[PDB]
């Protein structure tokens, strides 16, 4: 309940600000681009391809390739 506009819908944030890209997101808009999975602050996520990845689809990539797909998140995800 910030007041942020989910730049995911571009609206006013209807729920709770996912900041994510550094961007306000909304609880409702983000979901896991790779599984549809609604996107939560109580559940488990990260950023890739400036997308929502649940913490499943995100551990779907090699070993290594995660550990460089949380590298995005980690300065284009919340902040
Ligand atoms: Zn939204
Ligand atoms: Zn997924």
């Amino acid at each position: 309940g910030s007041g942020d506009v989910c730049f995911h819908c571009n609206r006013v944030i209807e729920g709770d600000v996912v900041s994510a890209l550094n961007k306000a997101w909304c609880v409702n808009c983000f979901a896991c681009s790779t599984c549809n999975t609604k996107l939560t602050l109580k559940n488990k996520f990260v950023e890739f391809d400036m997308k929502p990845v649940c913490k499943k689809c995100y551990e779907k990539f090699p070993l290594e390739l995660k550990k460089r797909l949380k590298k995005l998140a980690e300065t284009l995800g919340r902040k």
